[PDB]
């Protein structure tokens, strides 16, 4: 929509340096600070099982699609006020396109 | 000196998206637009054999060291006026640290 495909390899590294500390993407992957992200796109916010989400996350009932994920990736707390994700944000569209491209591919 | 180690994987991708179009790093790698970069660090500018450099490059007789490479990576034409490298430049220190870290490792 207002999301353009980017570098999958570029995104894989962004993930390692900004997301891996708290999340996993593989199927059969374990939750850590952050919930496992396999099958995220199309799922609504706060539905992974065996993971303890904030009230904030649950109640947004965000349908993850490349578009929304881009909003959220800019500034998680402004997007979902109350959330415990301590990620400052990805101000760069290019950075986000790359990431979501990556996520798009490795979370399926 | 004024160069700090960064992400090798992060740098590998930067290379793919901004350098691979014209250069190779592997030993036994071929020149393309750009010369093969194996063994670059410690070599002086314009000495790869069988590659056609500008007068500009030769005459700088730049000793490649992480430091110099960082200068050059910011703005090649301002650094070596006359050069045919059509790279706008890496204005980001973080981007450059990552790249040189990468280069440092894969050109040896
Ligand atoms: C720890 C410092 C984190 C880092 C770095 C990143 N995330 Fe995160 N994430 C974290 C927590 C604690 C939570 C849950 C918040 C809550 O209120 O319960 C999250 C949540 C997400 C989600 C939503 C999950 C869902 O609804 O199933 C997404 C899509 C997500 N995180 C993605 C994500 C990406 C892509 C990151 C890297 C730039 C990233 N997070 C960083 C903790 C941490
Ligand atoms: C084609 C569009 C290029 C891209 C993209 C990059 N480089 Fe380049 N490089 C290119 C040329 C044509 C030349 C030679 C210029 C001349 O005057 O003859 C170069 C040269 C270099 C050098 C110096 C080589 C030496 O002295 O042996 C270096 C260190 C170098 N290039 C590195 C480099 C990196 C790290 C790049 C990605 C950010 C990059 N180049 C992009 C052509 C092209």
């Amino acid at each position: 929509t207002e999301f353009k495909a980017g570098s999958a390899k570029k995104g894989a590294t962004l993930f390692k340096t900004r997301c891996l500390q708290c999340h996993t993407v593989e199927k059969g992957g374990p939750h850590k600070v952050g919930p496992n992200l396999h099958g995220i796109f199309g799922r609504h916010s706060g539905q992974a099982e065996g993971y303890s989400y904030t009230d904030a996350n649950i109640k947004k009932n965000v349908l993850w699609d490349e578009n929304n994920m881009s909003e959220y990736l800019t500034n998680p707390k402004k997007y979902i006020p109350g959330t415990k994700m301590a990620f400052g944000g990805a101000k760069k569209e290019k950075d986000r396109n790359d990431l979501i491209t990556y996520l798009k591919k490795a979370t399926e």
